[PDB]
């Protein structure tokens, strides 16, 4: 069968594939609910409405609710997961300095800092150990997962 470490590898390209969304959720997604409800929109359109794709990567998609959190759906048979062992989550965060919110409810209070990721497998020790809460679960099996979503 295929090489965990080979599957791991193929999992964190995914994980690229997401960071013009980080990348688009800071400069145009999160001075408002109406700025992250647009770039919600704007995102999501892209690669005939799956956000982003590649041999390894079926969807990179927003939650349609613009929740801003981001869930990338891993092509199994290219990568080597279960047949419904195959996504990641990454859940948003605002940093003002002292404590973290989840976007959506720092946008709409107009909390002003920075943007923190949490990234989640079948488990979620990494995300959970750097502080973070409140993040749904992905299905990639933790053995299969880069260290970060674990």
């Amino acid at each position: 069968g295929i090489d965990p470490f080979t599957v791991r590898t193929r999992v964190s390209e995914g994980l690229v594939l997401a960071e013009p969304a980080k990348l688009m959720i800071s400069t145009d997604g999160s001075a408002s609910t109406a700025d992250l409800t647009r770039a919600t929109t704007t995102w999501n359109q892209q690669s005939n409405n799956l956000g982003a794709s590649s041999k390894y990567v079926t969807s990179v998609l927003m939650d349609a609710g613009n929740t801003g959190v981001i869930t990338i759906t891993y092509v199994a048979d290219q990568v080597g997961l279960p047949t419904a062992g195959n996504t990641l989550i990454l859940s948003p965060y605002i940093n003002d300095g002292n404590t973290r919110t989840a976007l959506a409810t720092a946008v709409a209070a107009g909390t002003r800092g920075t943007i923190d990721w949490a990234c989640t497998s079948a488990s979620n020790a990494t995300a959970t150990a750097q502080g973070f809460t409140g993040m749904a679960a992905g299905s990639v099996p933790q053995e299969f997962a880069p260290a970060q979503c674990r």
